[PDB]
């Protein structure tokens, strides 16, 4: 299943390998910056990659008593906080663009490393697309998000070439809105065509694509934040469960139980009960347990206790705030 | 705290306007330091109100507690992944430099930044606990002041028609096409490898320290949350204690994790000899957890093959059991 992250990761290489000599023939610091700025996608893909490489060991390892599967849904968030900071920058700069207007040179090349770009993206995207891992969905939503504002770039390139005439101090060109570098020269001791409408359409493009980004992953955070913070998932309920258990005759009481997911489907919950008698406790034991197995529990630690008081095991002395809940 | 909290918030967002409307790296990145403080303080109070009344809510029986470490690992990986971003800027100025507008209004902002990080921590517990805390933000005012100061006390700006901007510096137009098309004023730049290098090299040296200093805090909030034995607990010296009662043979699916500070969660799989009996085991057992950092104990105890656990149900298991 590694293949398609491995797959990804070549491709960004290879697009830092176009944009580089892209950059190194027109001589263009902006082929630079986008390959920085696609930088944190080939990161994003290594630390999905790593993240899937630990998953692959489940050997119990000293440190770890239930092992590194938890590492798939930690780096998942990783990777959706990363994102989260990314759109955090990317709309600081947005912000600061509008306030300081800057437009872009050589529009075919520029408008060539987008559209291979996107290409990548969606060839990415449609690997992708195959749904369960939940870090296979937050990158699924970064690399949409990024073919997003790749697009964006794109038309936003594409209008500019449409309607804008450059201007080398022979022709007056820059509208007044934008501010000219120490005022031409004092003059040097057309007006170009799109003077501002082209200007205001990339901070909104970028913008509206951020929004969207954020909107289609905050599920995505609350997902990895509800499972991660061990918060009892759908399709079990602790009123249903803690009336199906009470109403069995084997149990007496129920007090500490404690539910919380490993990882997807992997869900493990801890019931310190009491019972009346030794005798068949095989019998209450293995009917609770197929109760759980009926709900979503398959794997159980539920602790039998035998003759008030809340507990009849307890911490030494009266030290108190230790104990869970 | 929480006025300091909101006069910081209020520092930061001007503190983030004048460095977008000057370009200055260091600015920014002092700007990202506080704003990662910030979002810790809110992190911290937002976990201090839930924790105020916090009880076994159907949302989580093994309640919010945990939203104290969780919220501090995400303050530190959004500060890494806005020191990313930084890192980023400054590899795109090294590719295409800047220079500033006003060294002044930078000092300034600095001077301010200084004193409230001394501020800050003055405010105890506080103190010890932020003494740290409070000079690195020291140290990073510190070196955006002296970078500004030192670029406003050499430095030698074309502002007015004159040869002193560097030809390798990205000029208007190439000087405008040479717009005087003569010999003009060789004010000369002052060095300007010397001066323009500065900033650069600074920010990457700040947020190089302050990689530094985040990073153990990132792997202990890392292991404190995923779940890890925790560091004053040995695994097999603690399963070799016990494996050393009497009433336990051996032992399966034996699990041990932490919720959060020096909360301690242990479960145990217990064969056991006599179970009718199953007194002076489970208060010796409890005892043999206790001696150690444990102090909430989930022991359950099987009663008796070749099969590891007796109780148990689907081949679902392998994959929704735990190990
Ligand atoms: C996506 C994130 C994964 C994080 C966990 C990485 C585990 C490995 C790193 C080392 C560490 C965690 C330190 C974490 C610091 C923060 C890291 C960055 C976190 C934020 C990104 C676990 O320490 C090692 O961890 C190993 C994990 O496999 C494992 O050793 C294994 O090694 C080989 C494996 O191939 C394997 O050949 C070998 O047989 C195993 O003995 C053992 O648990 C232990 O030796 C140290 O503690
Ligand atoms: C850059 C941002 C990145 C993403 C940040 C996280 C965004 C997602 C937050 C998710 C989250 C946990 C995190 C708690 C804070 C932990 C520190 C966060 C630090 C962030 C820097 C918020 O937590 C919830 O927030 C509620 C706010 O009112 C509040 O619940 C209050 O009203 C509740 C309803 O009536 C109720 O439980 C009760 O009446 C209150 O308890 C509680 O704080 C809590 O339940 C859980 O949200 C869940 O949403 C559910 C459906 O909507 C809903 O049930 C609850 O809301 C919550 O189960
Ligand atoms: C190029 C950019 C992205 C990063 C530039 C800085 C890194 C090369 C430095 C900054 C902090 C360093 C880490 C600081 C502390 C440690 C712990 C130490 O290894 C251990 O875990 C030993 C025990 C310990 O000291 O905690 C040495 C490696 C490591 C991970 C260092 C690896 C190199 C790091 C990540
Ligand atoms: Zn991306
Ligand atoms: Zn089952
Ligand atoms: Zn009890
Ligand atoms: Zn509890
Ligand atoms: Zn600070
Ligand atoms: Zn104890
Ligand atoms: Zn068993
Ligand atoms: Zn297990």
């Amino acid at each position: 299943n590694r293949g398609r992250l491995l797959c990804m990761l070549a491709l960004t290489f290879m697009f830092m390998v176009l944009e580089v000599v892209v950059s190194r023939v027109t001589s263009s610091l902006a082929m630079l910056s986008d390959s920085f700025h696609m930088l944190s996608d080939v990161l994003a893909l290594v630390v999905a990659l790593v993240a899937e490489r630990f998953a692959r060991r489940t050997h119990a390892t000293q440190k770890n008593t239930f092992g590194w599967i938890r590492a798939e849904v930690m780096g998942a968030l990783v990777n959706a906080i990363f994102l989260t900071g990314l759109c955090f920058a990317i709309l600081l700069e947005a912000i600061e663009r509008f306030i300081e207007p800057h437009e872009m040179q050589q529009p075919l090349v520029v408008l060539g490393v987008g559209v291979a770009g996107l290409l990548v993206n969606v060839l990415g995207l449609c690997l992708f697309h195959h749904h369960g891992q939940l870090n296979m969905r937050g990158v699924f939503l970064h690399v949409l998000g990024d073919a997003l504002g790749s697009v964006i770039v794109v038309v936003n390139a594409l209008v500019f070439y449409f309607s804008w005439k450059g201007c080398s101090e022979g022709d007056f060109c820059v509208n007044p809105c934008f501010p000219d570098p120490c005022k031409a020269f004092v003059e040097i001791i057309v007006y170009e065509a799109g003077p501002c409408w082209v200007l205001y359409l990339d901070p909104t493009l970028c913008v509206v694509m951020v929004c969207i980004l954020l909107y289609t992953t905050y599920p995505l955070l609350k997902e990895s934040a509800l499972i991660l913070l061990q918060t009892v998932p759908k399709q079990i309920d602790i009123r249903n469960l803690i009336k199906e258990l009470r109403n069995v005759e084997g149990v007496e009481e129920v007090h500490e139980l404690h539910v919380w997911q490993l990882a997807g489907s992997r869900i493990i919950a801890t019931a310190h009960i009491k019972c009346e008698d030794p005798t068949s406790y095989m019998e209450v034991a293995k009917t609770i347990k197929d109760v759980f197995h009926n709900h979503g529990i398959h794997a159980t630690t539920i602790q039998p206790e035998f003759a008030v008081v809340p507990c009849e095991l307890a911490c030494r002395t009266q030290c108190a705030l230790k104990q869970c809940c």
